[PDB]
C-alpha cells in the first residue's frame, strides 16, 4: 500500500514547523508533522469505533477490545524491558474510548519512535488475545467501570444515553461492568474471545483509523518508516452508517426530569435535538447563535436575569452525539429565587430568541467574528507536543488533511438559511426540561439502574409548553453594538536606534514617575501597561480602608459589562484593592490598548454608586469577615503574624465593628477627597516609539487633573510602612483560641535584619538548604500536620523565615519539634559535604536564573522592583554571581550567631493560635526599621 | 485682708510726716519707704525737671562716709534693691533690707537728713545721668505723646513744666545765670523735703515696737518749716484748645483715637469713684455694647477706657481707641457711636444693682487677696498715706463703700461734645504735621474739623441699638472650703478609668483656695495627618475664640478663665477659677466647639492673618531658624512654612465646615481635677462633659491602634551630621549643634542635666563674658518626643566652621574643668541643681500645670522628683566624667551629633555631612521607640 498525495499547505505565518498530509493505497489517513526544533516526538492512531457499538450482545465489549490492544497481550507484561523502554524515554500514554471513536496518545523523547512504531504495529498486525492476558484486563475494566460510577459528568452523560429511544442502540451502557463483560456470557454461552477476533479482523481493518507522526526527524525519513509498517494492514471495505436518524420519537419530548448528584450543585438543562449541517461549516451558524445567547453586553440576556438575579451564569453552546443526530444545550445557574420563577425564566429565553427572530440573520456581526477568528489563527498560541496528536487524528477523519489547521479558525462564507434552521429548532414543541438540585432528595421515587442518580423522569401533567407558544411576544432586549476597539495593527514597531536592557526613566515629574521599556527577545505587537496610584486617606483609619475596598469593588462590577467587550478583544483590565495603592492592569494588543486605558481612568475619575448595588457590595464584604471567625488556623496564625508586623493595622473584628456606621454619603463625599491628591507610578512595555509613549502618560496625567483634580503629593506624604523592631534577645508568645478545627496552629517566625543582596542570598540558601530535609522528616516522617511550611518571608523593605504548621498537636510540642529540626539541621550542614553544598546552591542558581518565556513575565519581574522602590531590575543577574562565591563556612556563621538558640542576635517571635495580652503595647515599645534607600 | 499679715499700725508726727508700722513674721525680707509732696509741676518754672535730679542726689547725701556709692555699697551687702522716682506732684524713695538689718538701714537714711551733701562732682556726674534718662525716654513712643499733652494744656500754667529733666535746663542754663545748682539743690531741699509733706512706711519682722521706737525719734531731726501742699483750682486747658481736632506722628506703627474731657476731682471726694465705674459699662463688652457695634464694623478691634489722672483741683477722663484701615476712614463715625453708648447711658440713667454687683465683687475679692509682693509694697503705701489712713484707703479704693447716684449722673454729665479735646495717632500723618515738640521731637498738627461737623456732632445726640449688660454672677457659692475627703491622697490618681475617659483627682488643701483648676485634653488623629489639616485645625480655633469671646468676657469679670489651643494632638481646653461658675461655664466651652457656626468674613481676616504669620518667619533671627530646622527632625513628619502658605491657599469654607464633624466625630479625653473640689462632685462633672459632647457630636472613644504619638529619627553612632540653610533677611549666622544621649530615664535625665548645670557658670564667663563672640548664647537641655539633648546656639557675624570649632574647644576645655574641680566645689554645684529641682510651687495653678506636664508626656509618675533629687545627691565626678566619654565625647563610639548652620546673607568642618533632602535622611534613620 505504497502512496502519497502531494500538497504545499500554508500554516500560522509564526509556526515555523513544516508538515506533510498523504493517503495510502490501503486508504489509512496518514499525517507526517515535522519539528527538529522540539526535543520531544510523538505519533498517535485514532480508530473511529466508539463505545457504542452494532452489536448489542454484551456491554464495554468493545471498551474491553481497545483495553486489550495496550495489555500487550501476555508478551509486552513479560518484557519488563519494554516497560523500562517508557521508563527510560520518560513516555506516558493515554488510552480511552469515546462514543465517536478511541483514541489514543504516546511521547518519546528524542528519535524512540522506530522501536514504538514496531510495537504499536504488532498489535494491528496481529493479537495474540491469550489467556494469562485476558485475566489481567478483565479486572482492570471492572476497576475502571468502578471510578466511573461516581464521576457526576459521565452520570449526566449516561442519563443522556437513558433519555435516549430505549429500541435505539444509542441507550446502550458503553462503560459496561465485569457481570457483564465475563458473568453474563458465560450463562448465554457467547464467547467474549471469538468476538474480540472477528472484530479485530474487520471494524479495524475497515478505513476509519488515521496515523499523525510528530517525529522531528525529516518529512522524507518519516515517510518511509510509516508507509513500510502500515502498509501490510489491508481494507476490508466495510461501510459503516453511524445513525441514519434522530433516537428520540418526540415520545421523550417534553418531559420535566429532577436529578440529584453526589454532589451539590445546581445547572439547568433544556434540551432541543438539532440537523447536522455538517458540510456548511463555513458558517458554523449554531455555535454564532451560542455567541449571541452567552453575550453578556447592552441587552443581553443574561444581562435581564442578573436583576432578577434568578441566573447568575447563562452559557449557550451546540452539543454533538453521532454525526447523523445533534443538540442543542442552554445550561442556566439556579438560584432559590431561580428555583420559584423556573417558568418564568424558560419564557424569558424564548422572549431573547423572538428578539433574535425579529432582527434577523445580520452580516456584520458574522463578519466581526471572523476578523477575531482571523487574528486568533494568525498568533496561534499554547501549541502541545502531547495531546495535539490525539486531537488532529480525530479531525482527519471528518476533515481533509490540507484543511484540519484552518477548519475551525476560519470562517469563509454567510448561511442565512442555517441560522433560521437553528432558530426554528429553538421552539417549546422541542424543549426537555432537566433540573439539577440536593432539595430534590425524596422527590424522586425513580432510580437510574446503571448509577445511582434518581431522576422522577415524571410527565409534568397539565402541560405549561402551551402557554409559553401562546404569550411569546417582542423582548426588551436589545442586539450588541460593534465592538469599539478590533486589532487592525499587526506589524511591529521598529526597534528604537538607542538600546536599553533594562526600564529607563525617560520622563521625570513631581505629578508622574516614568518607566520605559522596548519589546527583546519576542516579536508580538502585544505590549502591557501597569500603573501605580498612592494616596494617603486611604490607609488613614479603619473606616477609610473599609471605604476604599467598598469604592473599588463597586468601581470594577460597574465596570465589568462594559469591560466584556475589551475580554473579546483580548485586552485584559485589573482594578484590585491595595492598602497603599490602586494597582490598574492593562495588557493586550498595543494599537486598541490606549482606548481602553483612556476610559478606565476618566471612570476611575468620576465614578457614579447606585444605593442597591452599594447595601448588595456592603452585605458581601461583612460576610466576608464572618467567614474568618471559621477560617482554617493556619491562614488564621499567617495574618496574625502579618498584623503584628506593620506599624499600625487594622484587626478584623474591629473593621466588622466599624461598618455599622458605614453609609452610601459618605462613601460618595470620600471618591473626590482621595481622588484630589494623588501620585502615578509608570511601567510602561512592548513594541513602541519612546515619544508615542512619553504622550500616553502625559494624556492620563491630563485626563485625571482634568477630572478628579490630582495634584501633586508633597515630600514625606509618601512614606512605607516600617517593621517594629525584635528585642533580638528574647523569645514571645502569646495565645489565642481557634473554635472550628480540631488541629492547634502555632507559627514561629525569625527576623534577618533588613534587604540587601548579599543578605537575599543568604536568607534564600537558608531555606532552600533545609527545605528537602523537612520535608523528608517533619513533613513525611513525623507526619505531625499535613500543613508544614519553610519558606522565606519578604515584606516591608524586611527578610525572615515562617514556620506555619497546623497540627493536632500542643502548640509548645510542636514549637519544640521545629528547634529539635533547627538543631538537626545545624549538625546536617556540617556533615554535608562541600560538594553537596555546591550542587544546592547550582539548584538554586538555576531557579534563580530562569529566562523569561512571555512577554508578560518578562514584565513582571520589572513590575515587582519598583513597587518594592529597589528599582534592581539587574539584581538577580548581580546575586547569582555572588551565590557562587557564597561558602559553606559562612551559611554556618550566619545561623549560629543569628538564628541559634544560643545566639546572641537572636531574633524569635511566637504567635499561637489553639504574655502579650495588649497587642497595641508591645508595639508601642519596639522601635521602628527605617525604610530601605532606593538604588 | 484676712490673707494680709498685720499692716494696722500706723503713726503721725507732729511734723506731719506720714509714717505706717509693718510687722510681718512670715515675710522673710524687711522693706522701708519715703514719699514727699513735691513734683515737677511744684518745680521752679525757669529751672526743668529740679525734683526728679534731687531724688536721684538724695541717697549720696549722707557725709558718714566720703564716698557717693556707700549706702549703694551698704545695699549690695544686704543684697536689697534701691530704687526712686518723681511723680508729678510726689517724690517717692523705696529700699529693702535684710530682716534683723531693718534699723541700721533706717540710720543710714537718716544720715541723710542730717547733712544732704548734695556734692559738686556728684551733681557734674548727675546732670550727665537725668540727661542720658531724659535721652533714652525720646525713643519710648508712648513718652512722646505724654509730653507733647503735659505741655499743650497751657505753656503758663505749671502743667506744661518738664519732668524728666534735661542738663541743659538744669545745669548750662542756671550756671551761665550765675545760679548755682548745688546751692540751689540744699535751698530747695531745706524748703520742700525737710520742710513737710514727707510720707515714711516701715517694714520690719522682728517687733512692731522695735521699728516704732527708732523711727518717731529718728524722723523727728528735721525741723518742719510747716510748707503747705501745692493745689491747683482749675484744668490747665483755658477751652482754647476744646473742639479742636489734632493729628499726631508717633514713632511706632500704633493707631489711636484719644479724646481729652476735663472733669472735677471726684477722686479726692472718694464718695463712689464714679468714673471708673462709668468706664467699666463703655468697657463691658456684652450684646448691644460698644466694642460689639465696633467689632461687627470691623473699623475697631479692641478699646480701654480708664479715668485718667488729675491734680487736686481737676481730673481728666481719655478713651484709648484701636484704629484698622476702615476704620481709619470712618474715624467720624467711630466718635458719633461712643456718643451714641453715652446716650444709651443717659436713658439707663444712673443704676443702684450694677454699682451694688461690682461692690459685692470687690469686697468679697478685697478678703481673698492671694499674695503681696514685700518689695515696692511699702512705696505703693507711702503714695496713698498721705491722703487716706491705710484702712480707709484699701477699704475705699477696694469696694467703694459709700454710694452716691447723684456723683454718677454727674461724670455722664461732664462728658459732652463742648467737654471734648480730640487728637487722632496715626502713621498716615507723616509730612501733615508741622508743629514739633522741643523736649521729644513728637510731631503734631492742628487740623480743626469744620465747624459744621462739630454742630452735626451736637445736633446729633440719639442712641443707637444697645443693651444695658445682663447681671452675671460675680460671688463664688461657697466661700468657705469643702471638707476633705476621710479618704485622701497626696498625689492624684485614676480616680475613674473610661474607654473615653481618663481622671486624676486631688483637693488642694495646704492652700484652702476655694479656687479650683480643670485640665481637658481632646484626642484627634485627623489634625497632623495633612500641611491642609494642620492649616484648618488653626482657622477653626481662631474662629471659634473670637465667636465665644464675648461670653467669655463676663468670665473675666468673675475672674474666672479659659484657654483654647491648638496642639497637633487635638484641641486643649483648660478651665481655672472659682466653682461658683466653672462647671457651667464648662458645658458652654463645649456646646460652641462641637456646634459651630463660621462667619465667612471673620473666616476671611483670620485665614489673612494665618498667612501673614507664614511669611513673616522669612524675616526672623538666624538662632530662632535654627531651633525651628532641629525641630521638623526631632517631631519627625512636620510641614515647612512653604508648603503650609500653598495649603492655607486651597482652605475653603464649605470644606472647613465638613471636617468640624469629621474632627469632633471621635476623640479621647484626659481630665487632671485639682483645687477645692469634692471627688463625687467632680465625678458628675466628668459626666457632664462626656455628656454634652456625646449629644452633639456623638463622640466615640478611639480605638487602641489608632491612638499613637509621634516618634524621633535615631542617628548612628560615632555619627556628626550636618546641613546649611541661608537667611536673608539677618547679617549674623546662628548654629544650633544638638548632642543626642538616650531616650529619658530617671538615672539619664539626672546625668545630662548635671553637665547642663556643671558647664552653665564656667560657659558664661569663658564665651560670653571673655570670647564676646555674639550676643545670643545658650547652653541649655532640650527635651522632645521623650528624648534628652544638648543643644549650643551662637549668633555671630564670624565663620560658622570657627565658631564650630570654638564650641568643641569649650567642651574639650570644661573635660580639663571637670578634672581641676574639686570634689567640694562639685558637690556645691549638685546643691544648687537640687535646689533649683525641689522649688514648692507657691500658686494654685503652677502645681496643676506640673501634674499637667506629665500626663500629657504619658508619664504618670507625679512624685518623679524626689526619686530624681535623691539619685543627684548620689552623683560622683567620675560618673559626669563617663556620660562626657560615652556620648559629649569628640571620638565617643556611641556619640549622636547633629549640627543645625544657618548661613549669614552674605555668608571648614573636619568632617561634612550635608543632608541634601529631609525626606531622603528620615527614610533612611530608625525611629526611636514610645516610652512606655
Amino acid at each position: 500500500a505504497i502512496k502519497r498525495i502531494g500538497n504545499h499547505i500554508t500554516k500560522s505565518p509564526e509556526d515555523k514547523r513544516e508538515y506533510r498530509g498523504l493517503e495510502l493505497a490501503n486508504g489509512i489517513k496518514v499525517l507526517l508533522i515535522s519539528d527538529p526544533t522540539t526535543d520531544k516526538s510523538s505519533a498517535a492512531l485514532d480508530v473511529h469505533i466508539g463505545s457504542l457499538s452494532d452489536p448489542p450482545n454484551i456491554a464495554g465489549l468493545s471498551h474491553f477490545l481497545e483495553h486489550m490492544l495496550f495489555l500487550g497481550t501476555k508478551k509486552y507484561p513479560k518484557e519488563n524491558e519494554y516497560s523500562q523502554f517508557l521508563s527510560e524515554h520518560a513516555g506516558s500514554s493515554n488510552a480511552f474510548t469515546s462514543g465517536e471513536h478511541t483514541n489514543y496518545y504516546f511521547d518519546v523523547s528524542h528519535e524512540h519512535l522506530e522501536g514504538a512504531l514496531d510495537r504499536f504495529a504488532q498489535f494491528f498486525l496481529s493479537p495474540l488475545f491469550d489467556e494469562s492476558a485476558k485475566d489481567r484486563e478483565v479486572n482492570a475494566v471492572d476497576s475502571e467501570h468502578e471510578k466511573n460510577v461516581m464521576n457526576d459528568a459521565w452520570r449526566l452523560f449516561q442519563l443522556e444515553k437513558a433519555t435516549g429511544n430505549p429500541k435505539h442502540p444509542f441507550s446502550k451502557f458503553g462503560t459496561g461492568n465485569k457481570y457483564t463483560l465475563e458473568t453474563r456470557p458465560n450463562q448465554e454461552g457467547i464467547d467474549v474471545r471469538q468476538e474480540l477476533l472477528k472484530f479485530h479482523s474487520a471494524y479495524y481493518s475497515s478505513n476509519l483509523m488515521a496515523v499523525v507522526v510528530l517525529g522531528r526527524e525529516s518529512l522524507d525519513d518519516l515517510t518511509n518508516l510509516v508507509v513500510k509498517l502500515f502498509s501490510e494492514v489491508e481494507n476490508k471495505n466495510v461501510p459503516l452508517p453511524e445513525f441514519p436518524e434522530h433516537p428520540f420519537q418526540e415520545e421523550h419530548l417534553k418531559q420535566l426530569y429532577k436529578i440529584v448528584p453526589i454532589k451539590d450543585i445546581r445547572n439547568l438543562y433544556v434540551t432541543f435535538p438539532i440537523p447536522d449541517l455538517q458540510k456548511y461549516y463555513k458558517s458554523n451558524p449554531g455555535h454564532y447563535l451560542g455567541h449571541l445567547i452567552g453575550h453578556e453586553g447592552p441587552g443581553s440576556l443574561l444581562s435581564e436575569l442578573k436583576s432578577k438575579g434568578w441566573v447568575n451564569t447563562l452559557v449557550g453552546g451546540q452539543k454533538e452525539g453521532a454525526r447523523g443526530f445533534m443538540f442543542f444545550i442552554i445550561n442556566v445557574d439556579l438560584t432559590e429565587e431561580g428555583l420559584l420563577h423556573v417558568e418564568d425564566i424558560i419564557l424569558h429565553m424564548f422572549q431573547y430568541i423572538q428578539k433574535l427572530r425579529a432582527e434577523g440573520p445580520q452580516e456584520w456581526v458574522f463578519q466581526e467574528l471572523k476578523d477575531l477568528n482571523a487574528v486568533a489563527f494568525r498568533f496561534k498560541d499554547k501549541e502541545r507536543p502531547r495531546g495535539y496528536t490525539s486531537k488532529i487524528a480525530g479531525i482527519l477523519h471528518y476533515y481533509p488533511l490540507e484543511e484540519v489547521l484552518t477548519a475551525e479558525y476560519l470562517l469563509e462564507e454567510f448561511r442565512p438559511d442555517l441560522i433560521e434552521m437553528v432558530l426554528d429548532k429553538l421552539r417549546p414543541e422541542n424543549v426537555r426540561v432537566a433540573i439539577v438540585s440536593k432539595s430534590f432528595e425524596g422527590k424522586t421515587d425513580r432510580t437510574e439502574e446503571w448509577y445511582g442518580t434518581q431522576y422522577k423522569q415524571e410527565a409534568i401533567p397539565d402541560e405549561v409548553i402551551k402557554k409559553w407558544q401562546n404569550a411569546d411576544l417582542n423582548g426588551k432586549f436589545k442586539l450588541p453594538t460593534k465592538n469599539e476597539f478590533i486589532p487592525t495593527n499587526f506589524e511591529i514597531l521598529p526597534l528604537e536606534k538607542e538600546a536599553t536592557p533594562y526600564p529607563a526613566l525617560i520622563k521625570d515629574t513631581a505629578m508622574s514617575k516614568l518607566w520605559f521599556k522596548q519589546d527583546d527577545k519576542f516579536f508580538l505587537p502585544k505590549a502591557n501597561l501597569n500603573f501605580e496610584f498612592f494616596s494617603p486617606f486611604a490607609y488613614v483609619d479603619p473606616l477609610h480602608s473599609n471605604m476604599a475596598y467598598l469604592y473599588l469593588e463597586l468601581l470594577k462590577d460597574s465596570l465589568n459589562e462594559y469591560a466584556y467587550a475589551a475580554e473579546l478583544a483580548g485586552l485584559s483590565y485589573d482594578l484590585q484593592n491595595t492598602i497603599y495603592g490602586m494597582y490598574l492592569s492593562v495588557k493586550g494588543y498595543n494599537d486598541k490598548q490606549p482606548i481602553l486605558l483612556k476610559k478606565i481612568i476618566e471612570k476611575m475619575a468620576t465614578f457614579e454608586i447606585d444605593e442597591k448595588r452599594f447595601e448588595i457590595i456592603k452585605e458581601a464584604y461583612m460576610r466576608s469577615l464572618n467567614n474568618f471567625r471559621a477560617e482554617q488556623p493556619h491562614q488564621h496564625a499567617m495574618y496574625y503574624l502579618r498584623l503584628l508586623m506593620t506599624e499600625v493595622a487594622w484587626t478584623k473584628d474591629e473593621l466588622k465593628e466599624a461598618l455599622d456606621d458605614v453609609t452610601l454619603p459618605r462613601l460618595k463625599a470620600f471618591i473626590p477627597q482621595l481622588l484630589s491628591r494623588l501620585h502615578i507610578e509608570a511601567l510602561l512595555h512592548g513594541n513602541i516609539t519612546k515619544q508615542a509613549a512619553l504622550g500616553i502618560m502625559q494624556m492620563v496625567e491630563d485626563t485625571l487633573i482634568e477630572h478628579a483634580h490630582t495634584k501633586p503629593l508633597l515630600p514625606s506624604q509618601l512614606v512605607r510602612y516600617r517593621e517594629v523592631q525584635l528585642p533580638d534577645r528574647g523569645w514571645f508568645v502569646y495565645q489565642q483560641r481557634n473554635e472550628v478545627h480540631n488541629n492547634s496552629g502555632i507559627e514561629i517566625y525569625y527576623q534577618t535584619d533588613m534587604q540587601s543582596t548579599s543578605e537575599n542570598m543568604f536568607l534564600e540558601l537558608f531555606a532552600q538548604i533545609i527545605s528537602e530535609p523537612a520535608f523528608n522528616t517533619l513533613r513525611t516522617k513525623e507526619q505531625l500536620g499535613y500543613i508544614v511550611f519553610s519558606g522565606p518571608r519578604r515584606a516591608n523593605g524586611i527578610q525572615g523565615l515562617r514556620f506555619i504548621i497546623q497540627s493536632e498537636k500542643p502548640p509548645h510540642y510542636l514549637e519544640s519539634r521545629v528547634e529539635a529540626f533547627l538543631i538537626t539541621m545545624e549538625k546536617s550542614i556540617e556533615d554535608m559535604t562541600e560538594e553537596a553544598f555546591q550542587k544546592h546552591i547550582q539548584a538554586l542558581a538555576i531557579r534563580r536564573l530562569d529566562k523569561p518565556k512571555k512577554l508578560s513575565a518578562e514584565s513582571a519581574k520589572y513590575w515587582g522592583e519598583i513597587i518594592s522602590q529597589q528599582y534592581n531590575f539587574d539584581r538577580d543577574n548581580t546575586e547569582v554571581a555572588y551565590l557562587k562565591t557564597l561558602t559553606k563556612e559562612d551559611i554556618i556563621k550566619f545561623y549560629k550567631e543569628m538564628l541559634a538558640v544560643d545566639a546572641p542576635r537572636r531574633h524569635k517571635v511566637s504567635v499561637h493560635v489553639l504574655v502579650i495580652q495588649n497587642m497595641t503595647e508591645f508595639k508601642r515599645g519596639l522601635p521602628l526599621f527605617p525604610l530601605v534607600k532606593p538604588h
